């Protein structure tokens, strides 16, 4: 009973958390067996951010230039590379607190977790999603960088973000972790924009079920619509084209609730169109875009980590 | 910049969390040096719930009906005694995950973190507060018992809940770590209910300080109000009084901003009266009362625990 923006738990990834310096910089690095990965801008001065050369600026630099801490201790750095924006420190100490874990790429409506971090110690935890304009919305300040952002599947960690930047409107832009950005971001001290946001149609049908399997049920209408009809629509209000891979996904949800996927799309169709008339779904006054069709089933399942 | 709903890191709570079993009911416990803490219905059949003589089927309990499992590893129980509503299971084995902690009892209006498990593993975790009526509204399946509710201050675990009921409207009661019920609940299977709720002042004057901390200021106007107006609005909306306490808890926000929390309150009275007329505070088109004004003022100033 009840419904919560749930993150992961957290603490297979604060064990991996250390604190990189460089010079007068100072930000967060992840600890995987014997590799430290951080942002690569911990060896900019101010100076450089405007333009960094950044190959320039890590030729100039040494093993020693590095200090990571872990908790009390210094880990000796042996060697270093950079990947796209992230560098790779390579250590004498490998973490026994590694988990299993693996790097993935994820997509635009996929959720996780962040733990944020300031100097090398976990501040806390919270889910959000990667927005259809590839930022997240997140809550990073000065010293966040190299913050992570993962999912657990039963005990693996997948690792799927890396904290970099803020742009306008206060909303954050970073890498997978072999360094590639999310989006048509630069690591650089210059303007940058995101484009317009839209909504994620399917993870606003996933919370419509969520509210249902909840005990809400005021938005269900007697109609049903077209996957074409409810899109012209949606397109109007700044919502995602939902596919027909979409209605497929949300499969399960439908079986479990016995309302049709283009059933509750009428629902929807309709709550666009006349608005929510100060009436609440799950104790919200808008649609939540943030939970996948996983983590609904996840959340009102009682999936469970290992 | 920013602004989340942003639970504790929970890996120092993890690492005592256990599974209890006793005949048919498995749920959670929280293994803390020598003993393990969970709810003492764990002990009930079904018929034993109508109203279970507690003192009575303990008694009748062997330390061998007691399954407690951490990870892989059975912990043996050596003795079991019963504080209110929370059993004690003294076990063989001192935790040598047990962080520093104390058990705290908390106010209404204040906050905390659930980590939710079931069969004595992780789910996920998030933010709540004890509300005025003495419920939180969390998200909890059957299994959940004995999942905590937790602070952080430094490296201190402050534990201040542990959960054992559900009841209608979704809520959600449960006792501190002394076994103590927050509000007039009672563990037997009764018809019980929430009183009427009201909504925490001070959270919602303190998050609409998050919102100008973050830039989001269109609902500031040149007004002021005097404290006794203010409360004479508010009360009508259901809102807790406003106190002198409450005004000066919200001192350093205040100071922060600049502006004086008799000149917030007049945007109160206002987004009370009139409504936000289709925006949106930090993303919500609602008030929100579930951020304390130290929450505000750490997530804003990046306070860290290890
Ligand atoms: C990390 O480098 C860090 N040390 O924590 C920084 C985190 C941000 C600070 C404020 N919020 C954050 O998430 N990141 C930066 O400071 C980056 C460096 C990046 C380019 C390599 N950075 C530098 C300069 C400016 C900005 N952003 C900025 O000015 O944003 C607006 C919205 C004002 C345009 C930035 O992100
Ligand atoms: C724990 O005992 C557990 N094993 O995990 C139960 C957790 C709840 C089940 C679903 N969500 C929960 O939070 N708690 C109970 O089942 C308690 C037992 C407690 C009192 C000694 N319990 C027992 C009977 C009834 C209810 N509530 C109930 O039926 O509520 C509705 C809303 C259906 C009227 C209850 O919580
Ligand atoms: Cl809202």
């Amino acid at each position: 009973s009840g419904f919560r923006k749930m993150a992961f738990p957290s603490g297979k990834v604060e064990g991996c958390m250390v604190q990189v310096t460089c010079g007068t910089t100072t930000l967060n690095g992840l600890w995987l067996d014997d590799v430290v990965y951080c942002p690569r801008h911990v060896i900019c001065t101010s100076e450089d951010m405007l333009n960094p050369n950044y190959e320039d600026l890590l030729i100039r630099k040494s093993n020693h230039n590095f200090l990571v801490q872990a908790g009390n201790v210094q880990l000796r750095v042996i060697g270093h590379s950079m990947q796209n924006c992230v560098l790779k420190l390579k250590v004498d100490t490998a973490n026994p607190k590694t988990p299993k874990y693996k790097f993935v790429r994820i997509q635009p409506g996929q959720t996780f977790s962040v733990l944020a971090c300031y100097n090398g110690s976990p501040s806390g935890v919270y889910q959000c999603a990667m927005r259809p304009n590839f930022t997240i919305k997140g809550s990073f300040l000065n010293g966040s960088c190299g913050s992570v952002g993962f999912n657990i599947d039963y005990d693996c960690v997948s690792f799927c973000y890396m904290h970099h930047m803020e742009l306008p409107t206060g909303v954050h832009a970073g890498t997978d972790l072999e360094g590639n950005f999310y989006g048509p971001f630069v690591d650089r001290q210059t303007a940058q924009a995101a484009g317009t946001d839209t909504t994620i149609t399917v993870n606003v049908l996933a919370w419509l079920y969520a509210a249902v399997i909840n005990g809400d049920r005021w938005f269900l209408n007697r109609f049903t619509t077209t996957l074409n009809d409810f899109n012209l629509v949606a397109m109007k209000y700044n919502y995602e084209p939902l596919t027909q891979d979409h209605v497929d996904i949300l499969g399960p949800l439908s079986a479990q609730t016995g309302i049709a996927v283009l059933d509750m799309c009428a629902s929807l169709k309709e709550l666009l169109q006349n608005g929510m008339n100060g009436r609440t779904i799950l104790g919200s006054a808008l649609l939540e875009d943030e939970f996948t069709p996983f983590d609904v089933v996840r959340q009102c399942s009682g999936v469970t980590f290992q």
